[PDB]
């Protein structure tokens, strides 16, 4: 039989070619060439919250096998932690002792006023509502972030945890949260007090993405299909209204069954830095607040080392700063100059603010400005962060294996 053919796609045509795969179909995954790396430290700023791995360990279960044998899950605790610039700090996760702890801190008066705010809100949703495990999603709020505050989804939530909760920090991160676990930035309180009737967490896969997707590759290898790397398509062979070949850049050409492939607000500033110093006072998530309450999202700081030291040599620390910059065109911007100088301004203040000696600890980085950004019947198209992508898969495949069965 003619191989199928799947061509990149990330994680949507990796779990799609092991569904094809595992139904008896031979596959070749061509990947073409979303993990760094540098001087042992180890850069992924592809999506690492995993709060739903269900998605995950049912590509696994159709070889009979576990998620846990190929890629190790850790629990990453607390979830986040919210950085105001004038020193206050929020860690949020799901136990309301720690919760509340942390409220009585703020103001003691709003232990009180958030017991009775969560009251109150399961007893609206208390009948006819069911569901889905939040997820996380700090690139979406960033990339909203200037107009955070500014939103019908905040004002909504944030008048709703104002009728309880006088504190205005606890009033932004309970907001925040609200509208972190809803996905998309929606003005029903539901989200925040779903997240809750739940028992849920976040988890690190050990290696980070890469070893995700290399541990998939493994799984999708046993269950005897091939990769193909360095695959630059260079254009698809046609007969009549079907794909007879996949040729590469290189020369060579791949007779196919059938084709898979991908389709074909703010924008964000990238920043990934390595230090030769272990700053373990981090959360793994951090969401950084500041002036223009008077304070709002920032920066977010992927500091993974707290849960995997892996990702970086022995005593030494990898991280990456999100920073939200207007979208491409929009400003007139030359990102050549702009680039290396918002670097700098971020270095200064995470130092400043948050990771002392940073400056005299940096052994390598690297910038990714918004420049850096820049009929057939047997061609399908592939297609809430990793799992989404993977469940999006899911239907792909079916319609697949019902043409090629
Ligand atoms: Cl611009």
């Amino acid at each position: 039989m003619k191989p199928t053919t799947v061509i990149g796609a990330g994680f949507g045509g990796l779990a799609l070619a092991i569904r094809l795969q595992a139904a008896g179909i031979p596959v070749l995954l061509l990947e073409q060439r979303y993990v760094y790396e540098d001087q042992g430290f180890t850069f992924d700023a592809g999506p690492t919250v995993i709060t739903d791995p269900s998605a995950i360990e049912e590509l696994f279960a159709l070889a009979g096998k576990q998620l846990k044998e190929y890629v190790e899950l850790l629990p990453v605790t607390p979830f986040y932690r919210l950085c105001w610039e004038s020193g206050k700090v929020f860690n949020y996760d799901n136990d309301q002792t720690r919760l509340e702890a942390q409220i009585q801190q703020f103001n003691p008066r709003d232990v009180e006023g958030y017991r009775q705010f969560l009251d109150y809100s399961r007893a609206v949703f208390k009948e006819g509502y069911l569901g889905t495990v939040p997820f996380l999603s700090f690139r979406d709020m960033l990339r909203a972030a200037p107009q955070l505050a500014k939103l019908q989804a905040w004002r909504s939530v944030y008048s709703k945890v104002a009728s309880y909760i006088e504190d205005e920090h606890l009033r932004q991160a309970f907001s925040f949260h609200s509208l972190l676990v809803g996905g998309n930035p929606t003005s029903s309180i539901y989200t925040l007090i779903h997240a809750l009737e739940r028992e849920w967490g976040v988890w690190f896969p050990r290696g980070g993405t890469g070893a995700l997707v290399q541990g998939m590759i493994k799984l999708f290898q046993d269950l005897g299909g091939e990769v193909v790397l360095n695959a630059r398509v260079s254009h698809m062979e046609t007969t009549g209204n079907k794909i007879e070949a996949v040729h590469l850049e290189d020369g060579r050409r791949f007779l196919t069954q059938a084709v898979a492939s991908n389709a074909d607000s703010n924008s964000l500033f990238v920043l990934y830095f390595g230090l030769n110093h272990h700053h373990d006072q981090l959360a793994h998530h951090t969401v950084c607040f500041g002036p223009r309450l008077a304070e709002d999202f920032s920066l977010y700081l992927h500091a993974p080392c707290v849960t995997d030291s892996s990702l970086a040599p022995e005593g030494c620390g990898s991280y990456y700063v999100l920073a939200p910059v207007p979208h491409l065109g929009t400003a007139n911007l030359d990102w050549t100059v702009e680039g290396p100088k918002l670097r700098d301004r971020i270095f200064a203040y995470l130092e400043q603010h948050y990771m002392p000696g940073l400056r005299s600890q940096l052994v390598t980085h690297r910038m990714f400005t918004p420049f850096d950004f820049r009929t057939i019947t047997n061609l399908y198209l592939v297609g809430a962060g990793i799992p989404g992508v993977i469940g999006s898969a899911k239907a792909t495949a079916g319609l697949m294996l019902e043409d090629l069965i």
